[PDB]
DNA sequence: TGCGCCGGCGC
DNA sequence: TGCGCCGGCGC
DNA sequence: TGCGCCGGCGC
DNA sequence: TGCGCCGGCGC
């Protein structure tokens, strides 16, 4: 049969269609399309062709796209991640936390300090105010890592005692949290001004950490590779951007001769800041 | 038997005596005390002390000691982190890299488009002005992991065809180099001013970063914590740093009866800023 | 009569009014508020009775509020910042930039070797990948200092001739640039994923910069401090934010006993991160 | 006359040589040079005799060059700087700081609250390490503004009354303190490791401002371009460095034929990163 | 070579 | 309540 | 006091 | 064409 990554790359997309997230309205505008832009148009276009879709139905309103994408996001990186074992072992866990959560992050070890801020700040409406903050990190999909018992780390020899190692943070005890793996962001669709969030949130994640900073992501079902660009371009927030049909996005670029779109593309694939969905859960492991 | 770690640590400690690296001149001074203060006098008399050091003999240039103190921390992760491989697998390199070499960060995935950049500025005089920057980043001591074979992701299960997951950076061939896991900093001693050199390479890694961002530590064998805190203090650049003595300082702070430096110590100890050397091997794993 | 500032900040708020910017619906919706928001809607009819806004029309697209919420942020700096001359001299020019411009800043003294890398990048496409890149800076409203003649300079004082000083950012000649003083960013509502990108702006100025930074500066007509402080909290990208009516907003905040608003209100205000936008000229004088 | 910029760059030349700062030792040595390096001791040399240098004594200890250089940096800058008020005006003063006092930058209006943050961490142990951070930012010169009186503001106008612009920086009264214009870091020579604490300190005023921030700049008599460009090169920390004699290295790497290093000072120099100690003062009136 | 190591100690 | 989701589209 | 100054020179 | 504007509102 097929690959097990590819099989999970096509029920990811089935999800899509079956849930109507990914369809194509009567004026035949495809559902990720910017419908008055003809270069969004025709691409999305193309991918859904690609994807084999066929449902005729309006447009869902953005709340749901978004949320359902997260949700079919999260349970791809969840279902993929599970085979990777042998390369990244662990207590494992993928979570959507949602668009309405937040101090979510302060749960894990790297971040915990925050609760603490917070906790400062609430009391001190002086140091409240003196305060810098910025404990407001609110992931889509997070990845975290429970912490490992004496037995695990003792697995194969005996390594550690109480008396060795008594700061890693790895090892379950004296109130330690779990270890904060991965954030991933889902973009369903972008515009450049609303996709900046996603670098502010990096940026929160890369200032703020205690510890080894988690992979920080983002995954999305744009078609134009310009506004991919608005987020995906450039170093220091964003690891890398992931999307949902890369390989159906490379085709219909070719077969359109959007010739600097399809530049466009390849400066950030041959650059390293855009993968295909598929890549992800093998990222995960490095 | 002791735990193997124990025993790693107790290696480490004595190449550093054994090797004349850690020792005691004519004067009572310790060789890694700042012998014209008091405090660092006394609490790196204590450390050694509790190390059981007994040698006598002048304290050796600088840049010996610098060097000496790297290959010796280098060892140890290395041979300490070579046991973790059910917690953490891979094909694992442990390398001191030195002012020798030039462009070492650039061998691997993350930060191999500064060699492009390099190339390109070299070129053209009016582009390595616009660009302004030069010089990269040389770490200490870098851990790299090796690629991985399709046969080991399909170790198994059928994972991945040459159609799927095409640009993961784990996956062997496709133009890839090995990926840099740890970049790991050391200071025999600190002065507050040579410090701040691990945190102005800790940004260029992070700012410069394709795909996750490398461990970032710092390991030192600097006895008093201000100067420690000058590294240690703040989030952002360094994720942790490791302490070459930490039982026997905390011990030593507490004869010695230094109270505010014991706060200090407890400051970073307790905000997840200071850990001991026998932490990292752990720490690497996550 | 009334100090011009004060004549100034009506003149602000009779253009937004005469222009149905700001008015009400006639579901009683103020235009400024996110009409399905209890508190949003209370917020901003109270700041609207304060303003003694009196017209009924169906609110304006959004395109055409951010636009003229620009033009009209525009016109008040402009004219007031002018009566400065005496405390920040210079020959000053305000600009609405436009919410379709790109590469302006590379017009400027401080940025302006932008040009190079993005000319650098389209004729090797290899460059253009290795490449972080990230001249994308697109301010709303940007205010510039043209350089200034020897005879400026030697007005009362032979300072200088063309032996002395010869790099001086303010010299004209030599090909030099005018000087960015400020980006000032409009946002008429928030929404806190939206606002994101004022801070990633922000963050470009200060990374790619060649000497003094520009103000960074917001201004918002935002009802909630909530949304507000999406932008205005935390420190490093956004100098501070400026509210359309601070005073209004105060004084509806008071009346509703909305405390949680309130306090939130006075924390970025005691804070320095909150002005109303009759400081914003003054704070254009430092 | 000369232009009085030029008179002043003179006097400060001649208070190094005549303060014993930069002289030759009885082994040819110029005291900005590293004696055991051929290049550094011709460039140095070469310096020295365009500056008609003149006495014969053995080179100072490290800590007394840096402080005096420091010193008569700070009085070329109040002594010229003065001379800028028609176009920078206000109430200035230039001061070199030291490392005897603490907590200097916090009696400046854009880093004030970090008084209020010490003072939090100082009660509160679990706060103090949740925030980490403690030590705080300590420029070695500062050029600070006072603040205008409403009679100023309204010297020509009616501009405001106390019912507007009441948040204003530049404004007396209202709990308001001094604004810092200027953060200046001197380092009379450099090693590549000990420069980058001009770079962490710079990052702290960044990340840590409320309001504009200030500039901030380095002035060095440091002979080699190699080492000038560890802390020139690059951008988002450093403004601009300052050469204590720019005309003349660039004279003496043409005599010497010393292309490469030539080369290095066009790519700092055309690239606006490094220039003259006389381009300070106008640059500092931006 | 020259970069980046650590040391001594003044302010 | 409220935060952050995406969509429509002008300038 | 102890922080942060610069210097010498090994690797 | 295309970039970034704000608005409606679900989850
Ligand atoms: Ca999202
Ligand atoms: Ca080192
Ligand atoms: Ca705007
Ligand atoms: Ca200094
Ligand atoms: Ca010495």
């Amino acid at each position: 049969m097929q690959p097990l990554f590819t099989q999970e790359r096509r029920i990811f997309h089935k999800k899509l269609l079956d849930g109507n997230i990914l369809a194509t309205n009567n004026r035949g505008v495809v559902s990720n399309a910017d419908g008055s832009n003809t270069r969004s148009f025709n691409i999305a276009k193309g991918i859904a062709d690609l994807l084999h879709s066929e449902t005729v139905s309006e447009r869902l309103p953005g709340q749901t796209s978004g949320n359902a994408f997260e949700a079919i996001c999260s349970e791809f990186v969840q279902s993929a991640f599970e085979k990777l074992q042998h390369i990244r072992p662990g207590d494992w866990n993928v979570k959507q936390v949602g668009s309405r959560n937040r101090l979510e992050i302060a749960r894990y070890q790297q971040y915990a300090h925050l609760t603490a801020l917070a906790k400062a700040a609430e009391e001190n409406p002086e140091l409240a105010a003196a305060l810098g903050s910025d404990y407001t990190i609110t992931p889509d999909i997070i990845v975290t890592r429970n912490l490992i018992a004496d037995a695990e780390i003792n697995r194969n020899e005996f390594l550690v005692d109480e008396n060795i190692a008594t700061y890693a943070s790895l090892r379950a005890g004296n109130g330690n949290m779990p270890l904060l793996h991965a954030s991933i962001s889902c973009k369903w669709t972008i515009r450049s001004d609303r996709a900046q969030n996603a670098r502010s949130e990096g940026l929160n994640l890369v200032r703020n950490r205690k510890g080894r900073l988690p992979h920080i992501v983002v995954v999305t079902a744009e078609p134009t590779p310009s506004r991919i660009s608005s987020i995906a371009l450039g170093t220091g927030e964003i690891d890398c951007v992931y999307h949902f049909a890369l390989y159906e996005l490379e085709q219909i670029l070719q077969s359109l001769n959007y010739e600097d779109a399809l530049d466009l593309f390849y400066i950030m694939v041959n650059g390293k800041r855009l993968k295909d969905i598929s890549d992800l859960p093998l990222d995960l492991a490095v």
